[PDB]
């Protein structure tokens, strides 16, 4: 019934738009198509995406600086196709699982240029509360945009059959209190305390209940996704040995924050809102726990509690 | 440069070969083709793919009994399509991780019918080192066909672009020690001693070295597939809860106890060889330990030990 | 390399454009992607595509007023979805060669609507040369868009691989003369006099010479198209029987003669240039006579001279 | 409902039969769809196609003998690959409507290689009703392959979405009387008297009837399919020029000599049935008159009235 074509255009005229937009996440869109057949079909595979994006994105003449987790420096617009977006990506999440067929995707997130000042990457460097919009593309199963807007969250899946994106929900609000904690427990000697504390009520319900399931596949996508469509819990902290946990604020933690935030999650370093953060680096880490509301809060308690 | 249908009937000019083998793997394929289809663009999808496998099972002309994780009651051809063959497959494995567009897959058996008598489900009841071959089809990332008869293990990627899998790797071998544990611990608090022991260790290296990564899609082939061609150790263990553990043995224990060995791997319930249980109930389940030898072998000390 | 996306919207740029082109061509090609993959797989069909390329330019948001070969009566959107933009098309042209899978396709050209009158059929009666846009998509073989636009003409392949259309050739220009005429010669007995004599001089070479090939296939596109590319003549003319010929002006004639004389060809009744004629009738037929100028030429000094 | 597979194979039953047809057939649809694939989305083409066929015939292990349109001499299967079958093919037919995306296809007919003596052309030299089964695959508007052995026409429509062929009309029979002639005309003036007289009738009934629609694609395939579906007649005569027509009798025209017999209709040089006229050379032409019976016998008797 609704292409996302359809749907963005529809949001444009709704805002006078700049449509500017419209034709981003159409480039968008047209890579994460290049993408997904690349991937159903095949670390190049990390560096055939990148580029993909990249050269999807110059051409759209929306952008003028690009943050890529595939490149060590901030990339900028020649001036002819300049736009006055900002746009940084994880070109494809989970790397890890790529040789195995689990699912991987494309994580991003969107900023309006506010600088006057010629682009630079301190053009990158804004809270993720300034999003103008944030994604992802996942390709496990199946392909599937959730495009998230100020307005909400909406979940396009892809049919190969017709190149498009297609509405299926929209938009999406994650579920208050889950049953699905995601963390790798391998990095278990390192958790602080809190975490730990945290595991083990999930392991051994103090009121006696079910002890939550617990999933990790190795995607931080596939993982964030998962957890906005069933509910639950997502993380990733800081241990002893990572200051600042793993996962990078612009192209992983932000997008993700903000699509949770969107579909009324929540996502803390366990010590602040990810999206309240102003950052120092394009490439900076940054602890993340998302999800249920509900869920993330309990934990919360937890870190004030032990502090 | 070799399709399936290539590399089959190859084999089968090696066994002088019965090739109703050929008609069946033809048969199943052209099911996977056809679930590869739907799940690609998506509990009804559950369903819809064990009628397939029923259906294409039955014109395949090469199997009596058919043993689904979707039905009560086994399945025995009207006679006329009667073939001497005999499958077990979960239809589609991964039930949970359908709607989040999680990997998932199909995973089958192939006994020779042994039983003179009329076909009946004590057909079906062999141990799992009477199969003829065993293998299953990942829908993640990718399609992919795992094929593992007498000579060895064998990856064949689907490609939709012209509707044939494709040989990758053939033969497999599995790591002899990897890096990743793979075990849904929310049930911790009911695992044996000697599981609990063993998870610790890979926490807490007592030689010290790295902590295992931890993995747990959800999903068993997917699960299972990233432990063979990663290396590293899969577990679904009996708790107090359950004693046989959750994962039935006809559908899912033995084909991937067979994929395994075949690889080089190892498979045991922790007190004994997978193939080597022969079983009273076409849906009976049983513990599952499998992957890597170094690392089985590891937890079966602890088995030992603690017994 | 290059999307119809990308290139439609870097001539928008290039004429500060409208775009409401934009999203036009662009619901467009969303259809043209439905239909390809009706086809493919495959008068319910000549139906479908016609609600397809109705809904699409309807929520386009850019168009007033639909002409259609298959509605009795023109289609005006209803108001919120209203657009300065007029569409006629052959939804798929060739019904004859449906069902026998020869090449069918969709023709169609956009026109801008001149009334401050609110929006009537009236506004779809304007002359072929008022065309902002024409084209038409061909399903054979493989599929290619054909967009012609004041600039000139450019030819997109889709790939049905990554659902986009990708420039292969822009723009095109049309031999000087060419070796096929393409003519239903049934009809014989009603040809004018100087289609007759001319159809002679293709068999029996005056100057000596090789005689023309000839080929019809029968799909109006399918024949427009080899003769653009090839070279050569295509007619459907008056007889005795029909005045006006066969062919519809609006949504058959006129975009044909548009491209044809973009890419430098020509297109005449025999008696006047298709373009120039101003219709009375949303559904009117006019004979055609296009393809490599110096061919359509040497007929018309036929026409003249018999008069 | 029914895959080619399924259906081969219910026949091999049927036939207690080899089955080394199934293997065989079975390449040849692997080949089909390879071809599919590049054609649509594409003389190389014509170059690629051959190699296809002949590689994946070498590995069906069921062919001794080929005989491609695109290759001086015969091809013998080195020895351990040999079949005892023979193919005869044109891999793809119609190069002049390659560029313009008119449909295209493959002609196929096979022999029992009946020498004792090792496979040479000579086995190749049989008359077209030694063929065991003959066919084609029309790339047009959508895939069909056309099988038709003793039995009878069977029409099987290739879908790209789980890559098989699926049954639609199994058997054909072809209108007894048609609408349709179907000749090149630039030819006219090298045309013999019985053919020129016989395309007068067509487009000046005597018993006052509407003329005859005419057709020509360009491709064989696609004319001999119309003309199979819709009934009708398809000519490649002998003119002055070339005596034996232009059409190859091995590749060409047994092939469709093969499948219009089956279908009921009928198949001429205008002098003899082009099944019983054995052959002198692999590469050798043959006039070929085919298509709905009442049609060709009517031409017939011109040319029996004119000797
Ligand atoms: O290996 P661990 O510590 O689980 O880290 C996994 C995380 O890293 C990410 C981020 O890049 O993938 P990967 O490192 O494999 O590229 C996420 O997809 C995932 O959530
Ligand atoms: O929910 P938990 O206890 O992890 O069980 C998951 C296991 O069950 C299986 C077996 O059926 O899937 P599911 O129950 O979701 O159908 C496996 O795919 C998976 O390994
Ligand atoms: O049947 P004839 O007289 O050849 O008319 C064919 C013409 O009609 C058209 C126009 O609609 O197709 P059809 O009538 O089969 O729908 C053209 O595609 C084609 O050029
Ligand atoms: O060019 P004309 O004389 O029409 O010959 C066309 C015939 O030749 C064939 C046979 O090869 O194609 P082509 O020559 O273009 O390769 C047939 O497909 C078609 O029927
Ligand atoms: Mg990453
Ligand atoms: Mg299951
Ligand atoms: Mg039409
Ligand atoms: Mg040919």
């Amino acid at each position: 019934i609704v292409t996302l074509t359809r749907f963005v255009m529809e949001e444009g005229r709704k805002a006078r738009g700049t449509g500017e937009m419209t034709q981003l996440l159409n480039s968008l869109c047209t890579a994460v198509k290049a993408i997904h057949r690349a991937v159903r079909k095949a670390k190049k595979l990390d560096v055939l995406s990148n580029d993909l994006v990249i050269n999807v994105l110059k051409s759209s003449f929306a952008t003028c600086v690009l943050v890529s987790e595939e490149d060590k420096n901030a990339i900028i617009v020649e001036p002819e196709k300049r736009g006055k977006y900002v746009v940084c990506f994880d070109p494809l999440d989970g790397s890890s699982n790529i040789d195995c067929l689990v699912s991987i995707g494309t994580i991003f997130g969107i900023y309006r240029k506010n600088s006057t000042d010629e682009p630079s990457e301190k053009d990158a460097l804004q809270p993720g509360r300034n999003l103008v919009a944030a994604g992802y593309a996942l390709y496990g199963s199946a392909t599937m945009l959730v495009l998230a807007m100020v307005n909400g969250v909406n979940c396009f899946m892809y049919d190969p059959a017709i190149g498009e994106f297609i509405l299926v929900d929209r938009d999406v609000k994650i579920k208050k209190k889950g049953s699905i904690y995601s963390i790798n427990e391998g990095y278990a000697k390192e958790f602080d305390p809190a975490i730990t504390e945290y595991i083990q009520r999930k392991k051994f319900p103090p009121d006696n209940s079910a002890p939550y399931g617990a999933r990790y596949v190795g995607s931080m996508v596939a993982d964030v996704h998962r957890t906005l469509v069933y509910g639950g819990i997502f993380m990733y902290p800081a241990n002893k040995k990572s200051p600042k946990g793993k996962l990078r604020l612009l192209y992983e933690c932000n997008p993700m924050a903000y699509v949770m935030e969107k579909a009324g999650g929540l996502a803390t370093t366990g010590k602040e809102a990810v999206l309240d953060i102003v950052p120092t680096d394009i490439h900076q880490r940054a602890p993340i726990i998302l999800g249920s509301p509900e869920d993330v809060t309990e934990l919360l308690e937890i870190y004030q509690k032990h502090a």
